């Protein structure tokens, strides 16, 4: 079974580019990260910052998670991110995604020791 931290890494980290380069970024990344294997993951955000910078958010601003949990943290600075969401013509096994690049604060739910990100709650 994948650990919660490794699943967060695989689903939400893309430190290799500073930003989505084209409209096809999400189709490629969602496939590359195995988020379209058995079904199309509907929504998924990738963060274009170092893993260290993203893990550091766990010691930044403590804020409530949407679900009411109290282990969420909001990054003090904005980060380069890309939101990937299925378009209307998306249909497994032919997933299709809209790519939206933005610079915003990220909110992550953190847990464990080391205390690291295990869920991407939202961006602001
Ligand atoms: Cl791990
Ligand atoms: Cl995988
Ligand atoms: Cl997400």
């Amino acid at each position: 079974k994948e650990t919660a931290a490794a699943k967060f890494e695989r689903q939400h980290m893309d430190s290799s580019t500073s930003a989505a380069s084209s409209s096809n970024y999400c189709n490629q990344m969602m496939k590359s990260r195995n988020l379209t294997k058995d079904r199309c993951k509907p929504v998924n955000t990738f963060v274009h910052e170092s893993l260290a910078d993203v893990q550091a958010v766990c010691s930044q601003k403590n804020v409530a998670c949407k679900n009411g949990q109290t282990n969420c943290y909001q990054s003090y600075s904005t980060m380069s991110i890309t939101d990937c969401r299925e378009t209307g013509s998306s249909k497994y096994p032919n997933c299709a995604y809209k790519t939206t690049q933005a610079n915003k604060h990220i909110i992550a739910a953190c847990e464990g020791n080391p205390y690291v990100p295990v869920h991407f709650d939202a961006s602001v």
